[PDB]
């Protein structure tokens, strides 16, 4: 008995985070998005402290730590939101936060229905593939190291090593159960397919939040500090092609 890696992931797993949305007032595009933007600002802080508590993370260069966080904050938050939706309301609604649950009506009011549907579909994959709590944690941590600039990072060497170790950890979680190599191999295939399906979803939201920031003043949408900063400086690099995700399959 020495599941050191798994113990840490479960120990640093962020807690509940509210958005502070007023569910007593009628829904409106402006109010809904502004609340999500706030929820994002609040989440980002938790993610920063979460990633810094991850094994080996500290090895990365000070600038690369911030970089990976600023590039995958979108993918990480969605993957976690999809899980909450499955374990809380069985993927029937998007459980963004306790005080911010989106239904068929809100998905429409948000003016991003198509994107919400895709996130719900992702949430459903958790049930169709019978994803275990331990498998979820590993995959989420792996997402952090799933998007870097095509020109590599400051110390790209250390990054590949850390990623390799997290992938190795995913196999242990799979192997430490199955007996035959047919089940393990098959399982790895399924999980990798699940992780890649996240990238497409993330890119669609990256474009939506970017365009929204440009018209924010026009639609009366409030963008927090870091949120506006990261979206107008980091996000563009991804949409331009300077920063691309790391797919397992082609
Ligand atoms: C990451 C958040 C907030 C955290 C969460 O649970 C997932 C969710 C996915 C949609 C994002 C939202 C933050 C604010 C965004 C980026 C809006 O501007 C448009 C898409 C929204
Ligand atoms: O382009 C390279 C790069 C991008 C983000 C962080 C560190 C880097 O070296």
């Amino acid at each position: 008995c020495q599941p050191i890696f798994l113990n840490v992931l479960e120990a640093i797993e962020p807690g509940v985070v509210c958005a502070g949305h007023d569910n007593n007032q009628p829904d409106s595009f402006a109010a809904l998005l502004s609340s999500l933007n706030e929820l994002g600002e609040r989440q980002l802080v938790h993610v920063v402290k979460w990633a810094k508590a991850l094994p080996g993370f500290r090895n990365l260069h000070v600038d690369d730590q911030m970089a990976v966080i600023q590039y995958s904050w979108m993918g990480l938050m969605v993957f976690a939101m999809g899980w909450r939706s499955f374990t809380n309301v069985n993927s029937r609604m998007l459980y963004f936060a306790p005080d911010l649950v989106f239904n068929e009506y809100r998905m429409h009011k948000s003016r991003m229905y198509s994107q919400c549907v895709r996130m719900r579909h992702l949430s459903q994959e958790f049930g169709w593939l019978q994803i275990t709590p331990q498998e979820f944690l590993c995959m989420k941590a792996l997402l952090l190291f799933s998007i870097i600039p095509v020109d590599g990072l400051k110390n790209q060497k250390f990054f590949d090593e850390l990623r390799m170790n997290y992938i190795k950890e995913l196999d242990r979680i799979i192997a430490c159960k199955r007996k035959n190599p047919t089940s393990c191999s098959r399982r790895f295939y399924q999980l990798t397919k699940l992780l890649d399906s996240v990238q497409p979803i993330a890119r669609e939201l990256h474009q939506f939040t970017f365009d929204l920031l440009i018209k924010s003043h026009m639609v009366s949408v409030d963008f927090p500090e870091m949120m506006a900063e990261i979206i107008s400086v980091q996000v563009p690099k991804i949409l331009s092609g300077k920063v691309k995700p790391i797919y397992f399959h082609t």
